[PDB]
C-alpha cells in the first residue's frame, strides 16, 4: 500500500528514499506507482521548454517553468543549460578549442572532482566514426579526452547484464544477472524485463559503485531513471544536484540513455532513422557540459561516456526452430532469442534427458546457425557457466540470427530490425568508451577493453578501495593522469625442488618401453649442462612463472624446454619452450613412435605409468614440448620424458598435434620466434578457478593421473616483430587458448575433414586472455622482464579476438 496523499513539495528527486505508506518523490517512484500526487505537477514541469530565448534573458523568476532565464537562476543552479550562451553571450561548450586540464579547477568545497556516467544503450562502437558528423560534442568529448577504439562488452551481450557489470566489476555469472529473463530454482522465481519482481534485492549480487561509494562515504546521485523522465529533465536534476551544499552534495551520478538502443532495434544499427537518435543523443551530452560550463565545472568533473552493448541486423527470417530437430519439442522451455538456454518444462518428467537433447540439435543441417554446448564446455573466455540460474544447456547463435522453440513464437507473441546478445567477441556487439576530465589524459587513444575493468577505475577516480571484482586492478592505469593503482606481484606461496639423478632406470616398473639403448665427454658435458639449465634463458624468457598456492613441484631443465612437474598431478603445471624463426619441423622416427623413457630425476611414486594408458581404452597421451620442435636427433629423446607426457583423448591429439606440428611453426614464421608456455587445467566445477587436488571428477583408469579439463597455451612474442622473440627490447605481443579436453570433435562440424579446415577455428572459438589462464591454474606469469607491471597487466588481460578491423 501507498497512501500517495503526502507531498512532494521541496523533495522532488530526494537523494535518500522513504519507505511506504509516505509517497514517493525519487527518481523511480513512477515505476513502483508510488509517486506523490503532484509529483507531476511540481518535478516534472515542462512550461516553456529547454532553452532559454532572447526574450526570457533577466525574467522575473516564474516556479512554473521546466528551466529558467532569470537573474537568480544560477545561485538557485536551476538556468536552463543554454541560459549564458542566450543572456550572458557565452559560447557553447562544443564551439571553445579545447585545452590540456592539467588539474581539476573545481569551486572552493569540493573535495574531490565529481564523477558523471553518462551510459548510453545499444551504442555501437562503430558509431564514433561513422555518425561523427552528427555527434559534434561526442566527438570533442572523444578527441579532446581518453578513449578506446571499442570497449567489449561481458556475455551475454544484453543490456542488464552489462549495466550490473559496469556497475560492480563482476560477470554475470558472479554478480547473478545472467540475462534479461531468468530462473532461480533455489527461489522458485522469474525475472523478467517488464515486472516487479526484478526490484528484488536477491536478484542483485556483489556491491555496486553506488553501494561501495556510500560505505566508503561519497555520496551517490541516484543511478536509475524512469523511461518517462524525459532525458533534460535528467540533465537539469545532476545539475541542480551539483549546486547542492557540501555536505549534501553527490560526488558520483549517472545518466542513462534508451537511445539509440531502442530505434536501432526498429531500424537496424544503420537505418536511415539511425541519424535522429544519434544527434538527439549528442545534443543532451551538449546541454550536459554547457550546464557544468555555467556552473564552473566543466574543468572540474570527469565524464565518462560508455555504451552497454552494440547492435546487429536480425530479422525474423533468420530464425531457427527447434520443432526442426527435436521431437519432444513440448517437454522443454527455451529462453529464446540472440542466445538460447534449454531446460525441462518440468522437474517431475523422469524421461527428460540433456543428452539427447544436445546429440539432437548437434550438426544436424548444413549451415546450422547456432551451437549446442553444455555450459561446462563453453569457451571459458565467457566466463559463462557458475550459476544455478544459467541453464545446463545452452545455445550459442550465430550474429544476425535467433533461435526460437516453434514457428508460433515467432509470429503470435516482421517488427524488429536490430538485435543483441550475441557473444561478445562479435564486431557489431563492441560498444564505446571515452574519459574525459581532470583524471583522464589528454587526447590519448588506449587500446581496446573490457567493461570488466571501469569498476576498478571508477573507484580510483572517486578515491574508493574497490569491492573483490574480476578486474585486473592497475590494467587501466595508462588510461588515469593521476589516481593510478601501483599494485605489487603477488607472493610466490610454493618454492620449487631442483632435481638431480636420482633414480636408477631398474627402480621404474611403469610398463613403458623406449628404443633408446643406443650410446664421449665432449657431449657429456654439454649435456649435464643441459640438465643443470644452461639453455634456460632462450625458453624461459619472462622467469619461472610463480605458483600461488601450496603445493609439492620440480624445476626440470632440458636443452629445448624446461618445466614445473607437479609431484601431486603427476604432470606439469607448464612447460615453457622458444621456437626461432629459423626452427625446423622435424618428424617422429619410426624406432621412437611409441617410446616413453622413465625420468631419473623424479621417483617412481611420483611419475606417470604407460601401462594405465594400455588398460584406459578412452584414454590416450601426448607431450607438451612437442618431439616434433626437438633441436637435434639426441635432443629429441628429452621430448619422450614420462614427465613431459599428459592424459589425451584420441579425438583431442588431433587437434593438439595439429598445434604442435603446423601452428607454432606457422606463428614462429610469422612473429619473427615465439616463445610458448604449455599445461593443463582442471575446472570440473566450472568455476573459471583451478581445482585442488579433491575436486577431480575423472582419472586415467586404474591409476591417480588425473584428467584435465583443458589444455592452455600462452605465445609471446616481440611487438616490433624486426625484432626476434629472444631478443626482445620493448613490448610484447600474446595470443593464448584454453581448449577444451573433449573425447570427441562433436563441437567442430567439419571434424572428419583435415585438421587444416577446422582446428584453427576451433582454437580461435577457445581464444583466452592469459589472466584466464592465471585463474584456472593459480600461476602468475611474466614475473621478469623489462616492461613496467602495470603494462605487464594490461597484456595479461589482452585478448586476441580474430575479428577483422572495426
Ligand atoms: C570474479 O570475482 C568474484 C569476487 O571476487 C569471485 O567470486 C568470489 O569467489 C570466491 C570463491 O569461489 C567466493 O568465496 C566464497 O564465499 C562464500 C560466502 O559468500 C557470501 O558472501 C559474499 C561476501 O559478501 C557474497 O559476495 C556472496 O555472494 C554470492 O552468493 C549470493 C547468494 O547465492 C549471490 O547473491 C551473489 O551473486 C554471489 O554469488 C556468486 O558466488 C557464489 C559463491 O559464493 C556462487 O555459488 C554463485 O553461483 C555466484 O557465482 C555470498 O553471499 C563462502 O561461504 C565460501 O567458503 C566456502 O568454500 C571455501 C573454499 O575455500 C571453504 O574454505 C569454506 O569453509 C566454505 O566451505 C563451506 O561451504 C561450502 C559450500 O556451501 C561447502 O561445500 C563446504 O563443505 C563448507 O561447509 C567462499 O569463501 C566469493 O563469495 C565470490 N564472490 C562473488 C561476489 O561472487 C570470482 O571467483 C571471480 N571469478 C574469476 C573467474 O576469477
Ligand atoms: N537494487 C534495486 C535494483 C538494483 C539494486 C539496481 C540495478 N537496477 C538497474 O536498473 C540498473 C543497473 C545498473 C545500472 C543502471 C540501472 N544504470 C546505470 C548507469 C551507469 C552504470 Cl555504471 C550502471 C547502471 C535496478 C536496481
Ligand atoms: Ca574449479
Ligand atoms: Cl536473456
Ligand atoms: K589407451
Ligand atoms: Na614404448
Ligand atoms: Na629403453
Ligand atoms: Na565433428
Ligand atoms: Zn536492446
Amino acid at each position: 500500500w501507498t497512501a500517495t496523499s503526502g507531498s512532494c513539495k521541496g523533495r522532488c528527486f530526494e537523494l535518500q528514499e522513504v519507505g511506504p505508506p509516505d509517497c514517493r518523490c525519487d527518481n523511480l517512484c513512477k515505476s513502483y506507482s508510488s509517486c506523490c500526487h503532484d509529483f507531476d505537477e511540481l518535478c516534472l514541469k515542462t512550461a516553456r521548454g529547454w532553452e532559454c530565448t532572447k526574450d526570457r534573458c533577466g525574467e522575473v523568476r516564474n516556479e512554473e517553468n521546466a528551466c529558467h532565464c532569470s537573474e537568480d537562476c544560477l545561485s538557485r543552479g536551476d538556468c536552463c543549460t543554454n541560459y549564458q550562451v542566450v543572456c550572458k553571450g557565452e559560447s557553447h561548450w562544443v564551439d571553445d578549442d579545447c585545452e590540456e586540464i592539467k588539474v581539476p579547477e573545481c569551486p572552493a568545497g569540493f573535495v574531490r572532482p565529481p564523477l558523471i556516467i553518462f551510459s548510453v544503450d545499444g551504442f555501437r562502437a562503430s558509431y564514433m566514426k561513422k555518425g561523427s558528423k552528427v555527434m559534434p560534442n561526442i566527438e570533442k568529448l572523444r578527441s579532446c579526452g581518453t578513449h578506446a577504439p571499442y570497449m567489449r562488452p561481458v556475455y551475454p551481450t544484453k543490456t542488464f547484464p552489462n549495466l550490473y557489470t559496469l556497475a560492480t566489476g563482476l560477470y554475470p555469472e558472479s554478480h547473478g544477472i545472467v540475462g534479461n529473463s531468468m530462473y532461480d530454482p533455489v527461489f522458485d522465481a522469474s525475472f523478467h524485463l517488464r515486472g516487479r519482481e526484478k526490484f528484488n534485492h536477491r536478484w542483485w549480487g556483489g556491491q555496486p559503485l553506488w553501494i561501495t561509494a556510500t560505505k566508503q562515504g561519497v555520496r551517490a546521485g541516484t543511478f536509475f531513471w524512469s523511461v518517462s523522465i524525459p532525458h533534460e529533465r535528467r540533465i537539469l536534476t545532476i545539475l541542480q544536484w551539483l549546486s547542492l551544499p557540501d555536505n549534501e552534495r553527490p560526488s558520483v551520478y549517472a545518466f542513462y540513455s534508451e537511445q539509440p538502443d531502442f530505434s536501432g532495434h526498429k531500424y537496424g544499427p544503420f537505418g536511415p532513422e539511425m541519424t535522429n537518435p544519434l544527434r538527439e543523443i549528442d545534443k543532451t551530452v551538449g546541454q550536459l557540459m554547457d550546464g557544468l560550463k555555467q556552473l564552473r565545472l566543466h574543468r572540474c568533473v570527469n565524464v565518462i561516456f560508455v555504451g552497454d552493448h552494440g547492435m546487429e541486423d536480425v530479422t525474423c527470417d533468420r530464425t531457427e526452430f527447434l520443432s526442426n530437430y527435436l521431437t519432444n519439442v513440448d517437454d522443454i522451455t527455451l529462453v529464446p532469442g540472440t542466445l538460447g538456454r534449454i531446460r525441462a518444462k518440468s522437474i517431475n518428467n523422469s524421461k527428460y534427458d540433456p543428452k539427447t537433447i544436445i546429440a539432437a540439435l548437434t550438426c544436424k543441417k548444413p549451415d546450422q546457425h547456432f551451437k549446442p554446448y553444455m555450459k561446462q564446455h563453453l569457451p571459458k573466455r565467457l566466463h559463462y557457466a557458475n550459476n544455478r540460474r544459467i541453464e545446463d544447456i545452452h545455445l550459442l547463435v550465430d550474429r544476425r540470427w535467433h533461435v526460437a522453440r516453434k514457428p508460433l513464437d515467432v509470429y503470435k507473441k516482421c517488427f524488429f530490425q536490430g538485435d543483441h546478445g550475441f557473444d561478445n567477441k562479435v564486431n557489431s556487439m563492441q560498444t564505446v568508451f571515452v574519459g574525459y576530465g581532470p583524471t583522464f589524459k589528454y587526447r590519448t587513444k588506449v587500446p581496446p577493453f573490457e567493461n570488466i575493468e571501469l569498476y576498478n577505475v571508477m573507484c580510483d577516480l572517486l578515491g574508493l578501495k574497490p569491492a573483490p571484482n574480476n578486474g585486473t586492478h592497475g590494467s587501466l592505469n595508462h588510461l588515469l593522469r593521476t589516481n593510478t593503482f601501483r599494485p605489487t606481484m603477488p607472493d610466490e606461496v610454493s618454492r620449487p625442488n631442483y632435481p638431480g639423478i636420482m633414480y636408477l632406470q631398474s627402480e621404474f616398473d611403469l610398463g613403458c618401453t623406449c628404443d633408446d639403448k643406443v650410446e664421449n665427454k665432449l657431449e657429456e658435458l654439454n649435456k649435464r649442462l643441459h640438465t643443470k639449465g644452461s639453455t634456460k634463458e632462450r625458453h624461459l624468457l619472462y622467469g619461472r612463472p610463480a605458483v600461488l598456492y601450496r603445493t609439492s613441484y620440480d624445476i626440470l631443465y632440458h636443452t629445448d624446454f624446461e618445466s614445473g612437474y607437479s609431484e601431486i598431478f603427476l604432470m606439469p603445471l607448464w612447460t615453457s619452450y622458444t621456437i626461432s624463426k629459423q626452427a625446423e619441423v622435424s618428424s617422429i622416427p619410426e624406432h621412437l613412435t611409441n617410446c616413453v623413457r622413465p625420468d631419473v630425476r623424479v621417483s617412481p611414486g611420483f611419475s606417470q605409468n604407460c601401462l594405465a594408458y594400455k588398460n584406459d581404452k578412452q584414454m590416450s597421451y601426448g607431450f607438451l614440448f612437442p618431439p616434433y620442435l626437438s633441436s637435434s636427433p639426441e635432443a629429441k629423446y628429452d621430448a619422450f620424458l614420462v614427465t613431459n607426457m599428459v592424459p589425451m583423448y584420441p579425438a583431442f591429439k588431433r587437434v593438439w598435434a595439429y598445434f604442435q606440428r603446423v601452428l607454432v611453426k606457422k606463428y614462429a614464421s610469422e612473429r619473427n620466434g615465439v616463445n610458448v608456455i604449455s599445461g593443463p587445467i582442471f575446472d570440473y566445477n566450472y568455476d573459471g578457478l583451478r581445482d585442488t587436488e579433491d575436486e577431480i571428477k575423472q582419472y586415467v583408469e586404474g591409476s591417480s593421473i588425473p584428467v584435465p579439463t583443458h589444455y592452455y597455451s600462452i605465445i609471446t612474442s616481440c611487438l616490433d616483430f624486426t625484432q626476434p622473440a629472444d631478443k626482445c627490447d620493448g613490448p610484447l605481443s600474446v595470443s593464448s587458448f584454453i581448449l577444451p579436453h573433449r573425447p570427441d570433435n562433436d563441437e567442430s562440424c567439419n571434424s572428419s575433414e583435415d585438421e587444416s579446415k577446422w582446428v584453427e577455428e576451433l582454437m580461435k572459438m577457445h581464444t583466452a586472455r592469459v589472466r584466464d589462464i592465471e585463474h584456472l591454474t593459480g600461476l602468475d606469469f611474466y614475473r621478469k622482464t623489462s616492461r613496467s607491471y602495470s603494462e605487464i597487466l594490461t597484456l595479461k588481460t589482452y585478448l586476441h579476438t580474430y575479428e577483422s578491423e572495426i
